[PDB]
């Protein structure tokens, strides 16, 4: 009868050999496209410094580093930024950045640490909060619904809220969701951060369980250097009443709260429909 | 037909998540179990060092880093040192380690790189060669002989020789696979180079194929300091001592200078001793 | 990856041994399922034999047999019936059946055989053709559209239609996928062929890729609380009706029933299933 | 989070789709060689049949049934036969038999049924006993050793002698694996039941945990394609004891050799060991 005579455990390592399944077809396209970061838009970096300073922000916390590119823009322009994510795939290129730039004091100043939303109170010492929290390129929208109720999400939530001082910033965006959902395809390359130097061909996969939009799954077919190989990733499709609430609800009220448009300002019913949605709030 | 919806792709990640497997029982026991190399045996440390220093050696290779704890002793003791390996999960620590000891200069020093055997030509800049590369603590049978001549093996020697400089050292080690396949069994804590602090317990599985040893796995089933059980798996490729002097001789092309040793101690085909590790140290001919 | 070492190969058997999957929870559930397609409906029973006798029918093909349920109630009732399914763990119950009954004449002569609607034109001996060729219970939504153009739909479907005798009879329906789509919810316990009432609770998830429905997946929640999982090809009305016209080349009458009663676009009542019945003229 | 949404859940069916995996190339070249064993060696036959009626035997229990070639050949010699076994995809070709030979009256009486060995006692009716239970061709080696103590085993032949009356016949065999594990290869077309009527390809592989032989895994290549099969070795003495502990030393026990005695240490190496054992109350 079945079962599976493994070779190593999942999720082990040995010294001579590849990671699990670092170096298949797929995990080769994805880095190219976690990769495809390296010219960000200047509309986005006038932006985000702008708040920051309009703000007085000084202490930052980039909790979903990635590969840290828009904490090294902090880090360069002298904010004192700690960067947490929970993905050591990812980790790894902000720690190689830095390791690079290990010479400049203002990189030797720069934390880059292990942290999961589900217990960022007790993975990052807040201490009295950060001057400003960010969450950009649709991060949050990897967290998925795994128990039904979005009790999950409202957990990442409370607790990424739970980083900011009081008079202090959460900045946390999402793609259009709403857009998505009624047109079915998820446009590529709009990133509005950063300018995909990588043309790439992307097939939308909306799964709806019980009247309620659950998942997006994206088939990125991403073409190689002069030799087709194909990745997927999933989204969690939050809706930006939804998502209001949501983030609201994490400060208990208590805040205030503006939600952006492509980066300028959203009146619900626009003429012009935003790609991304940044909300910004004071705690 | 069954069309099995994944909901991202092997070997991918995102930002929010943990890796693929990264926090399973099995991964959790396994990182205890790279991680109690926390007391080098003294023997080693002054064999290693006996060797590297009476065969004035300064530039070394390390070409399965590990967490780097080899590699540690080497910067510390005042060597030039670059240290590489095909494993991110283990090349973690070693870089962890590097940056924690940052403003210490000889680890300022201390080179951590990606390199894969079967392409370490290519990977590592040799240049004139490094005097001594080192490949210990049993590593090089992890490396499996998927094709089945057992080419991929005459291929990673083959590399990991052209790293080393005219007159030059190749220490590479592997454990006693003659007695693990007479006797069946691979005991557990006989670590020659970091006695162990975990009472791990172990069963050893051998694959025989058509007759030939193919594969020797082992569950270790180590414990947490009412404690508890996990289990985790590893296997390795059973090189048997005569084979592997040849397969790492010919590596050379045979312009080698070659002795193969005990358990740091000198070794006597037929002794008396029965050894846990066979050390081959190699000087290339000039 | 690394090496992974199965214990036999994926769809082999030993003989001390339960096959593959065969005693795992969501396999005990699902025939419970199959098997309470049962107490058939007096509506249906009434109008299949009506129609099939209102055709002069007697020598029939049933191309999704099942447990044979459908098959059986054409054997009693006198007709011919040869039966075909590629599902060998459903065909097991036909065959059962029929070896338990097989001292009626009746019976003996009903014939149970393997055969895939890929390649049917190969699998049935299909001589002249058969008076009636019937594919029920919405087992046509079972083939899945791997390849993305429909292409394996349109050959089932010209496999399908070329059982069918000149002047004779296809009778294959499919459940609304136009009322699925719209509410996202495929409610359960409304078969109309077999009044199946067992308390059943009933997820629906629709996919769409790049804005065209493409699977309708449904987790049954069924009281022995265990769940298994089955999924189907939405078929809406228009495009259905475009195929199977297709299928017979043009060459064909074409009547698409309510749900057991005639079907007027934008009537009143919405109908559960959508019953096509397809006469090829000579 | 990583893991599965599957089209369908493993082990269920759909009316129009073949099943889980029974289309890919393994398994169509597994139905050649289940199926491709069958002109019936006259040697076994003469022995089977030999013994059977040597002992005045008539009510018999297969328990390892298959495509149920031997029940067939008990069948038509006249004997009242009960088939059982726990795969639907091998009982499928011996329901498939007796309803194609349904109108020759021994055929229609005989009974074709599922049951496991772990559950035999369960599964089947006894009733006083069977007067003799078959289970040959080395069936009893498909099943594995999952606990690690070969408890398992010890209940299926627990059960399997429950099946026998006093005074009753338990015929049971398996391969010479002392021979196969010190060769470490399990030789192909040696099927003394059956002459072995495909050219095969073998490659036997043996996983020995612990220092005690744990599986034969042979991969067979057929004429090329390729489908793999499991089997528990069980060395000659060990079995010896399984077996008579399992009639709790209630019992009277022969070994054979290929068909013929079995003397311990004899010039002649078997193939086949067969274990027939005769309760005693």
């Amino acid at each position: 009868v079945d079962s599976v005579y493994r070779t190593r455990s999942l999720g082990v390592a040995a010294e001579g050999l590849p990671d699990q399944y670092a170096d298949g077809e797929a995990a080769r396209v994805w880095q190219l496209y976690i990769g495809d970061t390296r010219s960000r838009t200047a509309e986005y970096k006038a932006w985000l410094l702008g708040l920051l300073r309009q703000h007085g922000c000084h202490r930052v916390l980039d909790v979903a580093c990635g590969t840290g590119v828009d904490s090294i823009m902090l880090v360069e322009e002298g904010f004192s930024v700690m960067s947490v994510d929970a993905s050591d795939k990812m980790l790894k290129y902000a720690l190689k950045e830095r390791w690079n730039r290990r010479k400049e004091p203002s990189f030797d100043n720069w934390v880059i640490e292990e942290a999961n939303w589900l217990t960022l109170d007790k993975d990052v010492l807040s201490g009295d909060g950060f001057d400003a929290v960010i969450c950009l390129g649709n991060s949050f929208a990897h967290l998925p619904d795994c128990k039904g109720d979005q009790s999950e999400h409202r957990l990442a939530l409370k607790n990424i809220a739970s980083m900011v001082r009081p008079g202090g910033l959460l900045v946390i965006d999402h793609r259009n969701y709403d857009y998505i959902l009624s047109t079915g395809c998820a446009p590529p390359g709009k990133n509005i951060y950063y300018k995909s130097d990588l043309t790439k061909d992307i097939t939308t996969s909306v799964l709806t369980v019980n009247n309620k939009a659950h998942m997006v799954t994206l088939d990125y077919t991403v073409q190689v250097p002069g030799t087709f190989s194909k990745f997927r990733l999933s989204y969690y499709p939050h809706c930006l009443a939804s998502f209001t609430e949501l983030v609201r609800a994490a400060f208990g009220g208590r805040c205030q709260h503006s939600v952006l448009g492509d980066f300028k300002p959203y009146k619900p019913g626009q003429a012009y429909v935003p790609c991304y949605f940044i909300h910004v709030l004071k705690k």
